[PDB]
């Protein structure tokens, strides 16, 4: 059964105006901004942003590939593809 989402956890994540799109639950460094209660920090494989956004947004990488993880127009996405299949638990600073 599943479990809560933590830290390493890989997803699809859906925003208003984007196709779901590759993403890792991110850690919080040490002394770093914190995300609102009920969210967590999302980085975005590609385009390296992060937003914080809640469980009803993410949707997991292993079930959800076969739907969502096509190339996209859309500017950072395929280079995402790349990191989330690649490498997704590498440092991109």
């Amino acid at each position: 059964m599943p479990h809560a989402f933590k830290p390493g956890d890989l997803v699809f994540a859906k925003m208003k105006g984007y196709p779901h799109w590759p993403a890792r639950i991110d850690d919080i460094a040490d002394g770093a901004v914190k995300p609102p209660p009920n969210k967590y920090p999302i980085f975005f494989f590609g385009t390296h942003e992060t937003a914080f956004l809640g469980p009803k947004d993410l949707f997991p990488y292993d079930k959800s590939k076969d739907k969502y993880g096509k190339p996209n127009k859309r500017k950072g996405f395929n280079e995402g593809l790349w990191e989330i299949q690649n490498n997704p638990h590498a440092s991109y600073s």
